């Protein structure tokens, strides 16, 4: 009821809510090709297969939740100029991803009456909205400061400090400028240098990085739906899972970006688990068994290697040889003690893959809004194409790459942080090169793996990094997997919730004849110019590739 915990939880709920999160692991983060091989990911986004009660959480749970007290807060916050700002911004952010997730949505008349339930709001179109961006964070960037309230309820990195949020709101103008630069390339360098040049500044430095706080408290995943508090970050616990014998692993995609250009992050990224007794209070690493050493000095030893799991196929797919538990010392010497825990073989098959280490997935991980590293590369691109930025292309990307791995040592890695060292080598290895574009989103991509909005709103748009073709990679019908559409090619868009159809009936209609008739998660939205690149070529050296031409 008070205004400025209205924005508290709209805040939280970024990244708290657990009741949405089966949209970013099975659908979107699978999408990305982030992570793939757990069940939920490979039967859904996988299979390239839509259900309504998955791809509907992020339009149901962030509009009976956040929007309603972001709108009823800022009805109510007239007289708290800065408080009222920071509500708008917050509400700018999450109808962006709303809007990058679905298309055109309610947005300009989902007012009072909406949030009451007793008025249909028409569905804004995307490239209205969008405009709309650029002149709310305009205004609301100025209102900041021209109260003397005190944003009691903000929990972000940005501590109730109104030069903060400033920066963060241009900060956002420059994301979305950079989004329309193919739809509207004009537009797009006028919004982007107005932001960048703006007196009050941008996010230059890790020290004005925007991310919501989330604290050290237990997880309970499904349990208690209806009395979340978001006090954890939900992203994080999905990712290990409310079952331990189907964690997050990590694509073969992801794998090979960081394997093939010498990148730091591989086992920082990457740990091989036997998490048989793991907590699933909070991860620990006492029984989150750690035994990437081990299980590299085996490969080393037999002259084979990794596996990632392939997009579209589960960790008991394209099955891996899996090792006993003797050439595991550690997990030998304990299967000796106990081998009901310790020498169980469906735990010692999941130990074989590429798991995501446990330091991404931990209750006080931040929710990343938007970081110094992607300005960094946000003003690399736009320097590239010609846009007036100070500095060449190069000294914005190398900033972007080191910012990338600064931020896992800063706000992630527990134990073997990135060194100087490390990354001035992988920034000598790894130059802009003949295709700029490529090289500054394909790092973009790494940045954002956990922001996974980001990632895939940026992929769409750049359409890069190459992913791997899905329509040249394994199918598992006989396994249970449907796959009942037959465009493999990654979602563009989520599909509308179906109950739209009935409970906003018209605008839901006209919506979906403006994308020409039907509710195609293939279509692209309006920023969204081309298709995303594909390998043309994968080869692996264990495990399974492309399948053989020929043979589909
Ligand atoms: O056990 C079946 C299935 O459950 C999935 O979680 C459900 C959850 O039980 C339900 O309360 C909620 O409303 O929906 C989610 C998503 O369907 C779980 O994610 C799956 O791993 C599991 O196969
Ligand atoms: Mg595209």
């Amino acid at each position: 009821l008070d205004p400025n915990a209205q924005l508290t939880t709209s805040l939280l709920q970024t990244y708290g809510d657990f009741s949405l999160m089966d949209t970013y692991r099975n659908y979107i983060t699978g999408f990305t090709q982030h992570f793939a091989g757990g069940w939920n990911v490979t039967n859904y986004a996988g299979a390239v297969h839509h259900e309504d009660d998955i791809a509907r959480r992020i339009w149901d749970r962030y509009y009976e939740v956040a929007i309603k007290n972001l709108v009823d807060a800022i009805h109510k916050s007239e007289d708290k100029a800065n408080l009222n700002a920071a509500l708008r911004i917050h509400r700018v952010y999450l109808l962006s991803v709303l809007a990058d997730t679905y298309g055109d949505i309610p947005a300009s008349e989902a007012g009072l009456g909406y949030i009451s339930g007793i008025s249909n709001p028409k569905y804004d179109t995307v490239e209205d909205l969008y405009g709309w961006f650029f002149t709310e964070l305009d205004a609301c960037e100025q209102q900041l400061g021209t109260g003397t309230d005190h944003i009691s309820g903000d929990v972000t990195s940005m501590g109730g400090d109104v030069a903060k949020w400033k920066k963060y709101a241009n900060s956002l103008r420059m994301r979305y400028a950079m989004r329309i630069s193919d739809v509207n390339p004009s537009k797009g360098q006028e919004e982007f240098e107005k932001a960048m040049n703006h007196a009050d500044g941008y996010i230059a430095s890790a020290a004005d990085d925007a991310y919501i706080k989330y604290a050290d408290s237990p997880y309970t995943y499904y349990d208690g739906a209806n009395d979340y508090d978001f006090r954890t970050n939900a992203l994080g616990e999905i990712l290990y899972g409310q079952d331990p014998s189907s964690p997050t692993f990590v694509s073969s995609t992801l794998f090979y970006q960081l394997q093939n250009t010498g990148d730091p992050r591989l086992y920082r990224i990457c740990r091989h688990y036997y998490n048989i007794k793991r907590s699933q209070v909070k991860p620990d690493k006492e029984q989150n068994i750690d035994l990437t050493d081990e299980v590299l000095a085996y490969f080393q030893r037999n002259n084979i290697g990794e596996e990632p799991c392939n997009t579209g196929s589960a960790w008991y797919e394209n099955w891996m040889n899996v090792a006993d538990a003797a050439e595991f010392p550690t997990l030998a010497k304990l299967a000796e003690q106990d081998a009901n825990s310790y020498d169980n073989s469906d735990y010692r098959a999941r130990l074989m893959r590429p798991c995501l280490n446990i330091d991404f997935e931990m209750p006080s991980c931040p929710g990343i809004l938007i970081t110094s590293a992607e300005v960094d590369f946000l003003l690399a691109e736009a320097k590239t194409k010609g846009w007036n930025v100070s500095g060449d292309a190069e000294s914005h990307y190398e900033a972007g790459v080191r910012a990338s791995m600064e931020m896992l040592n800063n706000y992630y890695l527990t134990s073997n942080k990135i060194s100087e060292d490390e990354i001035n080598a992988f920034i000598a290895n790894n130059q802009l090169g003949e295709n700029p574009k490529q090289t500054i989103n394909t790092q973009a991509w790494i940045l954002h793996m956990m922001n996974p909005s980001e990632a895939w709103a940026n992929m769409r748009r750049s359409d890069y990094p190459a992913l791997l073709d899905r329509s040249r990679l394994a199918t598992f019908p006989g396994d249970g997997f449907v796959y009942d559409d037959p465009n493999m090619s990654m979602p563009t868009r989520l599909r509308y919730p179906e109950l739209e159809g009935q409970y906003n009936s018209v605008n839901y209609k006209a919506a979906i004849e403006r994308m020409g008739g039907t509710d195609d998660w293939h279509k692209k939205l309006w920023w969204d110019k081309s298709d995303v690149n594909v390998q043309g070529d994968f080869n692996p050296p264990y495990g399974k590739g492309y399948i053989k031409i020929g043979s589909g």
